[PDB]
């Protein structure tokens, strides 16, 4: 990896845009404007591609043989690139303060901020926003997924007298449905923040690096049945598969995917007659997890749920819901995204059937359908100081006031109500707010404040 | 990079869950039935992850330890990886077919093809379709950015007689906007497939290192401000950044974001009256670039034309419509998706603007705004050999009929009409199609087929002309 090469081409041509005798470049990170956004992310970007020493001679070699080619002209600051290498060997002179991760903020907040700590270096810190707005997609799959987290608690309270299982009801699909390796990790890791279940083992490894937990591994899996392993005993026999599949996980929860040919036949007829012997005698610890996989999700979800209730024996919970037996449960993991989880768990409790009965997989809902435009995640120069003198820099533009970006340096604070504020123009100097909610994380080349895994998970609780 | 951490979870469990004396497990990818794919991306797959020795002693124990935990559960097939290291050093035992990187394909066709070489390692044919299923991303970046180089030429061609200059008129702005490091560089490297612009540097290093180009790179830029570098100056001298970055870059082109606070005041009274001077001397190589980032797209953009148009000397084309000086040019770079691209270049031709006036700069909408359901990317299993006899497999649920897959050992040809068809259950071993087109490229560890970004660039070339 070659910072250098690791930004927006135009970037390569600012160092020669900003007034002359610029010493200091000032800007931040917001989700301008899902009204609370999880802050998370920044500090695996920290660790992998700013901290230490990330510029060599070869690297800036590398970059000025490329940027002749890619401009045709010869733009590149050679000459600001050598001045990191030799005074600071290599080590980034910026200075990053941020929110502490996982913490739960309301948008247009300030989440971090960042400025030159060197004036030679007034160009460096637009240099890296590419890389850091990167902090988009973890802070908006975390987010994204705790916001489904609070239809489910709401949805399971209401239907069961607790929170029993919660942190397992949303689980992870998406690792075939990303753009990259390096995506499924951070998204993976992004919704361990919130739930315990995932399928996405790139997000262990990076957990484990880069955060670490007190437990040896951040998120669990079961064993589960995908239609080659089905499909492969031939269409005659599919009886035989799911026989085979449960027995070999007897002891053990186990998800098996039922639609492979007719979804309804599987739980009536298979799961409901033919092997219900082997279904019945299942462990509390051990159910068979039916999967449906294809048709509209909320009328499948409710059809397998009535052909399963005249099957197997239902009880009324304590709520007036209606339960399946403890070694038998329904996973619905096709089109799950936050709009069709919600409309499930309502149709559900409409047909008085409780949450307890059901979990859900999301593969591209949880981690590919996601843009920076969800939560408006920015980042803009808010400060600058040129010939000594200090300014309150921003854009408005006149047609979307929406664009508008903050001015002079900023702090983060509680008000007296307990709730955040960001004050601009280097307003938290005066006292009136108290003391500023950001830290400083990243200095000259090193991470200077971290956070464990489990810190994190605690910061993003819900209220409930 | 460890291969057996690298599936979905539930892989791991799948080897004691396929019928008893299994020795073959055949597999397919297709974009079930954006008429047109584009196949690229294989390569890079096949090279940076599945290639060489990738099983080592230590893979097997830290996948063990991880699994154990995982799981709560032993579950892991141990003897089957070890096995794979043993017997082969480590190299897969698997043999992919492929169609030829940049090949333009009907949807619902067979594009690769995978199975096991070794009967003991029947698991391994889908172990591995996690890691080769996210060519979905690639492969649609690739048709997504390929379909916008359609409709930008079909308006380039109405509007001004000529594709002159298309290779350039879709820009990578994406880099900001996509969820990694990684995903740029694929992502970049698949626009480039179509196009020539580029700001997302990462994917000229992947297209050096995967694919090679006879040029020094495959992608270009100009120097261009943003907000940061025009705000610098302050709110009442956005007169003074312009006037120095036109002076700064003045002999290549260069693009101005003029919507800082007032985009409409930025081109009537600075570029067109108080900078006019340092406009109306530039060259036809070394344009300034207005760009707007804000507003409606269509409006916005129709509303800066009207007001350069009447500061600027406009020409009409020998087509009829207006075109601006060569020394001046406009790029619409903000919410750029193939939609409003459309209603872009169908709007300006309403109002009688050449599209030879405008470039085009997308991010999220080229790089990000997409998903695996867009082309419904899929891996199935299709053929399996169980006691020394193939059978023909497939999924076929009764609430959906296009979740159904094919059947058999499968193979794409030409068809009389030179279109395509792809063979179920073996029939291409008839002789009654030509050659079968997909073809191997990867066997026991080895790449043993490569394409240039050179031979890909120009199997995906469009028809027009
Ligand atoms: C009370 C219990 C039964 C409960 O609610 N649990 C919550 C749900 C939990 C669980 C259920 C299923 C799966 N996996 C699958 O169904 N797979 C993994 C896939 C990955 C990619 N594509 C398709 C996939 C199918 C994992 C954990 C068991 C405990
Ligand atoms: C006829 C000529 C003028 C023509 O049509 N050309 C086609 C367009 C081409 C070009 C125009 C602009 C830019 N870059 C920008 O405007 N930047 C890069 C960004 C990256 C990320 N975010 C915002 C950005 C703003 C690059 C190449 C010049 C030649």
């Amino acid at each position: 990896f070659n910072i250098l090469l690791a930004t927006d081409s135009y970037k390569v041509t600012h160092y020669k845009q900003y007034p002359p005798n610029t010493s200091k470049v000032y800007s931040y990170f917001e989700c301008r404007e899902y009204e609370e956004t999880v802050f998370y992310g920044l500090q695996y970007i920290l660790n992998k591609y700013l901290k230490g020493k990330v510029v060599t001679k070869e690297k800036i070699q590398e970059a000025k043989d490329v940027y002749k080619e890619h401009f045709q002209d010869d733009v590149f600051n050679e000459k600001g690139w050598n001045y990191i290498l030799e005074k600071y060997d290599g080590h980034l002179p910026i200075e990053i303060k941020a929110v502490p991760e996982g913490f739960v903020i309301p948008r247009g907040n300030v989440l971090f901020t960042v400025e030159n700590t060197d004036p030679e270096c007034y160009w460096l810190t637009n240099w890296i926003e590419t890389i850091l707005v990167q902090s988009w997609y973890p802070i908006t799959v975390a987010t994204n997924s705790r916001e489904q987290k609070k239809i489910l608690a709401k949805y399971l309270l209401e239907t069961s007298g607790n929170l029993d299982g919660l942190e397992y009801k949303l689980h992870d699909f998406g690792y075939r449905g990303v753009s990259s390796q390096e995506t499924a990790g951070i998204g993976a890791s992004a919704h361990l923040v919130n739930f315990k279940g995932t399928d996405t083992v790139a997000g262990l490894a990076l957990i484990k690096k880069y955060y670490g937990t007190k437990d040896p591994v951040p998120g669990y899996s079961v064993p589960a049945a995908e239609h080659s392993t089905i499909t492969a005993w031939g269409k005659d026999h599919e009886k035989d598969a799911f026989e085979h599949i449960v027995t070999q996980f007897s002891s053990v929860p186990v998800s098996v995917v039922s639609d492979s040919y007719d979804i309804y036949n599987a739980c009536e007829k298979i799961w409901g007659e033919d092997l219900r012997h082997l279904i019945v005698s299942r462990s509390t610890q051990a159910p068979l997890i039916i999967r449906p996989d294809s048709g509209n999700p909320l009328d499948t979800v409710l059809k397998v749920l009535e052909i399963l209730g005249k099957k197997f024996p239902v009880t009324e919970n304590s709520k007036g819901y209606k339960l399946l037996p403890p070694y038998l449960r329904v996973i619905q993991g096709d089109g799950v995204d936050i709009n069709t989880l919600q409309e499930i768990v309502e149709g559900m409790k409409q047909k008085m059937w409780s949450i307890e009965n059901i979990a859900f997989g999301s593969g591209g809902g949880l981690l590919q359908k996601l843009t920076r435009d969800l939560l408006n995640c920015s980042f803009k120069c808010s400060y600058v100081v040129t010939n000594g003198l200090g300014i309150n820099v921003f854009k408005d533009p006149v047609a979307d006031p929406n664009k508008r970006s903050k001015k002079g340096r900023l702090s983060l604070h509680r008000t007296p109500a307990g709730n955040f504020v960001t004050l601009e123009e280097g307003k938290g100097d005066l006292e009136e707010y108290g003391q500023d909610l950001l830290h400083t994380v990243f200095k000259n080349g090193k991470v200077t404040k971290s956070y464990s895994f489990d810190e994190i998970r605690k910061n993003a609780q819900l209220n409930i």
